[PDB]
């Protein structure tokens, strides 16, 4: 009862200390670059449209980064080791699919988890329409498509993009989807664009699937 | 007149809680009323439900003595002015659509009641819907970022309220249940909790 | 010049927490049915375009026009005053607003708010291709206020059909609007709704 | 250098001017309304909806927005987000979907106090397209007026009764045989007051 | 490494200082016009609908301009040469498509990059339905359609519109699209409208395309 509110007080003090008694992280820079880790969990291939060459994917995008300005010692705060916060209240990376054909639709609350070492985990579930030719989807070899994800405005010198893991997480894939996944990989690459001198980094998701 | 000033004073006293923690966990009670299965799509394996999701919780920081506030026992408030649980369907295929105003009722004991009516599109293979046994589909609900140690889910009953179900729907309900379940991953040490909505239905 | 200053003065002087059991509010509801746009026998949704007239009066919005350059009415954004949370109880999509979200406040404290809306709602259209046509119902009322806080009334039980689109695919045989009180399982308090009953055919 | 002084004159103007609550019976307003019909996208005979893209030209004048260009570096016009000023609540009276806005919600103010706001919009409205595959084509109408202001607070006029057809898409699926816009005054059953609208009448057929 | 740590601390401090300095330009005028450079990269023709004569495109729209009020010396700010800002925090040109049939849908974060010389780069990826007759698309010479982009409320005497090439960039065009691009050009034009006396300027995007 009284312990309960002391617990609420500790968490309010921690959020107020982090968000008001110190400047908020303004984003990475060439001199203070930020490593962002990216992982994908494929939940469902909803639809493959061979008349427009678009395919609709439900998936979770795991994003992790780590910030000194979000560190704290649990001993000073009632041994709290995590807290949740609205993703809008903090800096988040601008990860963007580079071949979507519709705005991404958000299916989960936009809430980040901050742990006392300053690491942030943000995992939005989304529905994504992207460019994909499903020719071959009704064959044993299936069809193969790809879509890559990376910052839109930060170079590879500002956001250092990495995959958490080599393997796409298929463990939550909808068993009764119209489409089975034959394989999926996620791979970092560097690339230059015509507009710009600076090098950019993306993670390429390649998926082989079939009916 | 005096009534109105008491209600305003009460809101100011309350409004001028940071979420549940492991040391101060919150019990949120969930209940579903199923109003309609609008549509079942066998080309994409998506089914569309209209339901009311009853949510209830209780916070010491929302309690007040009615005697000190004109004997006021409830008030209405925008869901955006108070903390609310992040209950999410775990297998929707479209953003859930809200069909009712985003207003909660707070009662003097600190209990909150919030009942959004929603249209949900979710992952469901409707094969067998045109047979006697129908099709069977399932969708889990629970917090997106809180574990069973911060947000404790429960139901008052395993029976989905079917008393309001649209009598001329394309699809009739054969059974609909809502079961709390506690799960442990070996990845992680904490308990996790969801309410599994299982619907058996077939064409009328 | 002097009137603009009066109007600005009036609004600043006026600028209510919503109704309560001690201070209940009567809200008057009426419907003008514009069009039955579409009937979908594959999902049993039907789409209506209608006007929803809402009316209520508040002492805290009363003024004497002679104290304010003889102003008798003004316009305000519906977001700047309390409005009733009238909800369609059997929609299948979020209702789509078709008109500006503005109310008119009159010096006696009455407020008039008339949103034009497009609604999809649960409705089986079998029979629509016959002489007797199909019948469907949709009820409207506060979502969170009991009949002890919002007292729902109509001026008439007949839906205004005088604006009904003469070249709609569907003709209105009849349309009624009726107040009723409802108990729900969740809640001890009684709720009040207006039930819209419409018989229509191709 | 002089360009920095010009930016300061603009900021001074916007600041001064922004230090009007809408029209009333004692201070009414006449809004000029015209339509630039761009395209009939779609006629649906299974619901009797038709989809237009058009430009809706709105023009009004307020003394409180007048200024002398001599005082402000000869600036004659500035731009402002349409949310930061009063704009009329012109509404189609028989749309079946929310109007979709296609152009930026920015208005233009001129030193004589005139305001021009011209949203490009896509509208679905109640229209029976029967006859559109014949030589006579189909005729449909949809009227535009204030929702909440009577003729004595907002009046309308048109500069012409002919709709501007000079931007009409020449490869549309539908060709326009005529398009008029005509002011009327009307009463409704809810309300004592007289409302004003401009009725847009369009005769069209398949190309 | 203690040095390495507060090197990072001072970098963040320099970035916030620079942003505070710059934020603590009201648009162009006839006396102080602004030149905007406009260029398109075409990513995909998604869909051509011959029943409504609408076609859907995914492209990048590159907008560039330069302001003296956005200049700074890096030496005074820890050698910072760029920063990111929400496009809502700065003035941006109201470049609009003139024949869209649906609200244009943005696909990229609404963020601009500002560089120490005062130039701003803003590149929204967009999906667009515009008026287009796809007759011919099932033929060797394909179909030809055009959509023009430019300010909606600023005349050519306020926003001076310019390309820095006539060729639409096709190096990112989706190679497995339903449609192949035969050619794509971007060309500035001036024009007068019935409403208004002032002259307006835009960039016309002409695309010739056919079924793959
Ligand atoms: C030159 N400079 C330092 C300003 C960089 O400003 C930009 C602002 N917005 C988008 C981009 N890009 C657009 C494509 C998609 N994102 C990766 C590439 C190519 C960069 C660049
Ligand atoms: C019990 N109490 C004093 C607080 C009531 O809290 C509520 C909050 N939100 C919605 C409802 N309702 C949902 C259904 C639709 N509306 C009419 C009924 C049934 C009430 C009730
Ligand atoms: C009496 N009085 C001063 C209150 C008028 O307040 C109103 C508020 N909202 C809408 C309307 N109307 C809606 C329909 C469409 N517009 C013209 C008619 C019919 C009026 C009137
Ligand atoms: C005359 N004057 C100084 C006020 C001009 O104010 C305007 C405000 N909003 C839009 C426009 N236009 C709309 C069409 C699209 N853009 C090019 C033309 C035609 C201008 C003009």
């Amino acid at each position: 009862d009284d312990d309960k509110l002391h617990s609420q007080a500790n968490l309010m003090r921690l959020k107020s200390d982090l968000f008001n008694r110190s400047p908020m992280y303004p984003g990475p820079t060439k001199d203070d670059p930020l490593t962002v880790t990216l992982g994908f969990t494929l939940q469902d291939i909803v639809k493959a449209d061979s008349s427009t060459n678009e395919v609709d994917l439900v998936y979770w995008e795991q994003q992790r980064w780590k910030l000194n300005s979000l560190m704290w010692d649990p001993n000073e705060y009632g041994n709290i080791t995590d807290f949740r916060t609205s993703a809008a209240d903090i800096w988040t990376p601008d990860i963007t699919a580079y071949s979507s054909t519709r705005p991404v639709q958000v299916l989960s609350p936009q809430i980040a988890v901050v742990t006392h070492d300053g690491s942030v985990m943000f995992i939005p579930a989304q529905r994504l329409s992207f460019m994909c030719d499903p020719t071959g989807v009704d064959s044993e070899e299936g069809a193969t498509c790809a879509v890559k994800f990376g910052s839109w405005v930060y170079s590879g010198f500002e956001i250092d993009l990495k995959t958490d893991t080599d393997q796409v997480d298929l463990s939550s894939y909808y068993a009764s989807s119209k489409y089975e996944i034959l394989s999926a990989t996620q791979t970092k690459h560097d690339i230059k664009y015509n507009c710009c001198e600076e090098i950019y980094t993306d993670v390429n998701l390649v998926v082989k699937f079939r009916e």
